[PDB]
């Protein structure tokens, strides 16, 4: 009995529909396999590779306490390196997580099919998603188009896999030699050396690993579930889930905060108390939209798998720098667009609404090339789906300032703690302050130019 | 396409492996039956007839709430009701738990028996234990019968069940003709008007509901699991877990006690936190106890001899009265006797110390028999679980000494027996024999506000 | 210049005006002298001794972080004691406080008309009481007759006494060897030997020292004087303040109180908080009640000339000794009456609504001559004075089926001293004799066999 | 039988001793007097006006509890409208508490020196410190040199007056000429109303606020207080500056229950705490030096500047001070100062003096023309001693900064731009090496503007 366990995005040891399925057989070791030749276009972005590079030495330590350890590797020819280790080691089946970017499908498929040459066979699973991609269907057997009417045919078939337990103990491989050619993780070089440190002070509001998901979850229902319906459109304070990060890199089994927070949701429904209740659909509903991420791009091809899906590739942005340039350093003019970029350079993640008015500015009035864009959003922000993303950049795809604000903002407290040089403007008009008097400002300490930036471009030509 | 539940001892939703089992083949309709006569002398005790009336009517709200209600019918003739409302809806199947109390196995043979006789499917499912006690073998076929030993096992096999989820929409029948008796639970024989005024008072110290469970389990997980092992003989108070009742019952799904109950173990671990390690494995073994009885009842063989299966069975010794008017009335003079049998007639319940002190000391020093002592226990105990009471008392078949280990301060003898509020721990625990001029100058004379040792301690 | 500071019941150094004054002149030495020669029948109790010996080591430490040394001095007459200082010290001031007790006004009336013959000035300073119990009189100039008719004219006084700080370093003066006759507190002997082991255990409810008090009355004015009103008539729980003890003993001063909440009403006498607002009344009535004490105790005949009104020592006493032996171990029967008496030994304190049923027990519904209730009362009350004591017992000078809801609406009191009660409905634990047979037996109590009957009927 | 207290800078009813030396004799009437035109320089700034229009609000509806009132007497002359509501209601004392600044100090003299021709008495009491400086008087009546020497003999001869209680009833008893209301006692202008509603979110005036302020910092925080003073992070020093300003709390009880839980700490040992305490009461202490150096010589011995800062010239110029309040200066730790300064009306006192002594030893203002400023913004604009620390002034920013910002955090909590640099360098960008830069979100010039100074 011997299994290979491959490694790609469930760094979790609770809940792995393929961990928990080999330590029937027999012993394993694990193998995380790094090859950044076959990627194309789509590498990891600056601080997503910071990501793997914290959690992993938190989840390699797990298996020192369950007796085994994750053995990293770097190389170009996954199937050889995969062909070495059957070679040294003598496992037959090797189990797996499935995944769903059309960067893996192909890879996926591409070595399993080879993989039979040595009559050597795989089962792979479904670890991170709660109906499978192939499942929801019409009457005719067709794909959906409305989210709306989706989420009501998964929300009435109750139908999931398991929720498996942990494993008492693992089985350890004993060991093999040194010609894998690799065995620590700074050689493989997902962080450079010119940024270490700089790249570094993320780790104030931010504490990758599995071990911080269990904490961060427990705390988060009892605490703050009843108030997520009254607060998702507060953008001050941390007023939402905050479990973006861990998702992505599958560090807490969506399949189980979708137990631990339905078993709530009827306890008051039972009480009646419909205020908690109704703030319940919110969040669940919340989930259900990262189906319709996947779900749509295994059904339709993703973005009609070229540069952009139908209409938008071609649409004559400004071919300039600078304005690019201003729209990232937090100089454009604007409140609220330059308020959380001074901020997503700052811990790299932004309130969900939010990102939908930095968005839509720079397309839609900036009028600046939207792969300029999307690049510098996976080039920077913490949980940068390759699938979702692109769903952002749709529904962004197809806006006065003053009135949007006050319902986002009320108090005006979000931009005085994101621009305090603006902390002496009244709460009226402070969202667009080139509107106001020129007399109120002079009673405030606002001057644009030298002590603050004028706006880049204005509405009366946007 | 149709079926027909049957709850026993599963009064909970959430990880109900007979339950959800049922959800996914079509429609459901819950059901509890009442055993009014056919338990004989097995009919529940007191106090436990009554956390029972609290927990179905907390329940029938909660399946409300899904979208369904839940029926009672009461009866000795199991076979013949369930036989009748399956007429109603006409279900090919029955779903329950597997229960291992002497008189529900015989039950529960014949009435597969008259449905697979007549005809009519039926699955069991386990909900009650991680390991059933039929898995574990020794060699190729034997039993063990050291619990270590057992133990040391279990440990080492992690194949097991899969906790489900609970459902989403439950539907119902239709409910149509009660001529099957839909009796109400006020309706049913659970209590008496007489006796029912003083048994409300218990809700000073429990509160039953399975929806309680969790928000103490989460309670007590995040609290003090760290600090278990430094605290389980210490009788003082709240200190251990308090969940012997919620697990009799099916209140909570032991499973899930054993993987939140582990997470919270292997952190530590990773952490070198070696004190808490500790206190993790001296719960999860508690709990291995509640296993190790059930493996005894099935597969070891019952009680060839009377219920206590091979040791007493000849030497009661006496069939006092006065003395066992004596023993329960907390009149006895040991002064940590008395403290426990008003514990327990206040609020029903004790801590595993004390329930092996004043055992040993009813048979050992005062001579009763033991039948007279399961059932007083078996009449007002709330965890009252038959299974894990033989085992209480084959355990057992100066007080100062053993004063010391379990309360060394002596805080617990002052809360309920107030009339020592000025003794000494040196003299505290055991008055008949103190110098004569402390009792003088404490509030202590010797007959007339606190009886003497009812047995010289020194000689018997 | 040189002086000799006097410590009588005063022991704070916060707010001490007598010693304040003397931090002006110069070097100053605190004194506290004992002699149980003087009292006679006024010997202060047993658990009123303890108070002494765990307050004074508890002043003795915080005067040396200043620079001083409390010394301690036994004597069989305190003005051959006193001149015994001045045998060494040499001082020539002497500054003490106000007592207002008939033993202390005959002997420091002595004092003062002794010690001029020696050519020594001596001052008093009154920083115990808020208004001298002599400037307060009627238009005429007579005394007042009434309480109610006296607190709305104490509400408008002018002439206010003085706040104080208190000093930074005070410079001490070594004399000689200690003194003659006596030791620290091992020849005075606040307490007998064997008594001492019992009495530790008060310290688990009580913490004597003033430093302890300021973080009383900061944690209860900030905390619980916004529910005063509501708490005044519960007996469960502490309800009241528990400032007693320390307000007796001059552990706080009494015009620091009353500031301090005068301050606070006003707050709430801006916002409209009138039900916070009428909360503080209470309290603020509730030292009007203490400072009424003294006035009548000064000029009104003093103790009334006897302590029965004038003789009042005629009237059926039929004193039978069995009773009080009988009392107050509690087993009277009343639920409530037992009730104190267990709480009485077990805390040396009740709460006050209590000790106006006790206290027209003995007398009233017992017939037992009321020294022989002041006996036990002076005895083990931990705030036992003298001047407020004998108002209680002249304030007497109802059915329990009644104020039972009156002052425990859900009888908590009762099953918190009392547990073997803890299965009577609440509507008869206030008086179990009027129980029907079908609730007693139901229940776990068994009148006559470990609940003592009545002592005598109700109607008698 | 009735007197007028005179309400100065003491808005307060709790232990003010020129209050209740009134409550043994009866009536009262209090009154508040305004002169916009008599004080000159010394009109108070934006700041400090705003904060005179809280309290005055907040005692008014203090005093009515107690069956009272309390007007807002407004006057072209001081003297004048007293002699006035004199006839009008025909008291007999005229109390106040003192003022020891000497743009005030003659005008009560004044007071005193016409109020003998009427007839009726007067009485001044103190109501501002522990030691009224004519007592303190040292080797028969030379002042000392230092604080130290100061503070010294006071303690040795810790002799204090008492703490007089607080009043139970205030029975008290046509238009004073020309009574004004409150808002034609002008203490804002029309623009500056709205921009100082951010303001409430730092401070809620009030002496019925300053006591919460006292009592929860002396039984909570007092214990840290020798260990949070040197740091700028965070909120690690009392806070209680402007609320002793205004007279809303009496000084002395302020060093009252401090003493108190002082000595109370000597008994557990508590070694730790008890310097906690002695470097707290000497934050108080050195106040008292203030006022001791402003009797005995009036400030700078004559005026505004001592005898010297009018030679040793001066950049004349606007266009670098008009950046200070903009806050570009470069170096962050000081533009961290400006847009809190702007934006809270209140600083550290570590971050005061490296702001402070920027603008005169780096920049190189004219060191009146910055001082003035902080009479306009600063919320405790006290001449007798904003005087003294610029009287005190006359390093690296990063030798200093090392031991006030350990991490930086205070600089990434007030600069959003910065928030990618290791703390070992945010105080200096200029001294990173451009492989650091780029990678930053930093380039000087654009996203930062350039330290307009030579550091060296
Ligand atoms: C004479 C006698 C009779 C008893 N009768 C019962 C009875 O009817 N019902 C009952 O539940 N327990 C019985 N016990 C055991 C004991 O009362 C309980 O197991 C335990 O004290 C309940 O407290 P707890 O819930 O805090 O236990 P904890 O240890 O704090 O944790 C709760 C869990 O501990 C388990 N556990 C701990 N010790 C034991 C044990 N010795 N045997 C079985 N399970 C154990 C329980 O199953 C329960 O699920 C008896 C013991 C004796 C000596
Ligand atoms: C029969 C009888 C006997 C009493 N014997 C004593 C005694 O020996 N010693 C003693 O100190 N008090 C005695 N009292 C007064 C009162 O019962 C106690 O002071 C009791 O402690 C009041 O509760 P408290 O002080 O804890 O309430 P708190 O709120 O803690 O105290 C209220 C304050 O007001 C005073 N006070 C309140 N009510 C009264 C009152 N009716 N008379 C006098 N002062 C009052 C208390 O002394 C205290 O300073 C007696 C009262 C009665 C009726
Ligand atoms: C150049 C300079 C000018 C200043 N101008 C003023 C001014 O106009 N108004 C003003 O109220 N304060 C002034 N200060 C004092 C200093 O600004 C205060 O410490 C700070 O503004 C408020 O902090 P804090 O009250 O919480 O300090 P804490 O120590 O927490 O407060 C204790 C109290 O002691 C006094 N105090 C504290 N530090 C000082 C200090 N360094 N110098 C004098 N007294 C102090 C204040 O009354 C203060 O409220 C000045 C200090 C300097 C160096």
């Amino acid at each position: 009995k011997k299994t290979i366990v491959w490694f790609r995005r469930d760094l979790r040891i609770e809940d792995n529909p393929a961990l928990a399925a080999a330590a029937h057989e027999g012993s394993v070791f694990p193998v995380f396999i790094w090859c950044p030749e076959e990627e194309g276009q789509f590498y990891p972005g600056r601080a997503s590779r910071w990501w793997m590079k914290q959690s992993l030495a938190h989840l390699s330590q797990s298996l020192k306490a369950l007796g085994s350890d994750l053995t990293l590797i770097k190389t170009h020819n996954t199937i050889s390196a995969i062909l070495d280790c059957i070679r040294v080691t003598g496992a037959t089946k090797v189990v797996f997580n499935h995944l769903y970017d059309p960067v893996s499908l192909v890879r996926d498929h591409t070595v399993k099919e080879k993989l039979v040459e040595r009559g050597i066979s795989v089962q792979s699973y479904n670890g991170d998603l709660l109906y499978e991609p192939w499942e929801i269907y019409c009457e005719k057997g067709k794909p959906f188009t409305s989210f709306n009417s989706y989420w009501k045919k998964c929300l009435d078939m109750s139908i999931e896999s398991v929720m498996l337990p942990p494993p008492w103990r693992l089985m350890p491989i004993t060991a093999a030699a040194e010609a894998i050619w690799a065995c620590s993780i700074e050689e493989l070089g997902l962080e450079n050396e010119a940024e270490k440190p700089s790249n570094a002070l993320l780790t104030r509001a931010w504490s990758p690993g599995w071990s911080n998901a269990d904490k961060l979850l427990n705390e988060f229902i009892e605490k703050q579930l009843i108030d997520y319906a009254k607060n998702s459109k507060k953008v001050v304070g941390n007023s939402t889930s905050l479990l973006s990060p861990y998702l992505h890199f599958g560090e807490i089994s969506v399949r189980h905060v979708f137990q631990c927070a339905r078993m709530k949701q009827i306890i008051w429904a039972r009480d009646k108390n419909s205020e908690g209740e109704e703030s319940a659909d919110l969040f669940l509903r919340g989930i259900g939209l990262r189906e319709y991420s996947r779900y749509i791009c295994f059904n339709f091809p993703f973005t009609h798998e070229q540069s952009l899906l139908s209409h938008l590739r071609f649409f004559p942005w400004d071919a300039d720098v600078d304005k690019f340039k201003a729209w990232r350093q937090g100089r454009t003019g604007y409140p609220l667009v330059d308020a959380g970029m001074r901020e997503l350079w700052a811990t790299g993640w932004m309130h969900n609404r939010i990102r939908v008015i930095v968005s839509s500015f720079a397309v839609k009035f900036l009028l600046l090339p939207a792969k300029w864009g999307m690049k510098y959003f996976w080039d920077t922000l913490l949980d940068a789906d390759l699938e979702c993303d692109i769903l952002g950049w749709q529904y962004i795809s197809g806006d006065n300032p003053a009135l949007q604000g006050a319902k986002y903002d009320p108090e005006g407290e979000y931009i005085r703690q994101w621009l305090p040089e603006l902390a002496r403007l009244p709460t009226e008009w402070i969202h667009h302050p080139w509107d106001a008097p020129l007399t109120v400002l002079k009673a405030s300490g606002v001057e644009l130019g030298t002590n603050y930036a004028k706006p880049i471009v204005d509405i009366d030509t946007a």
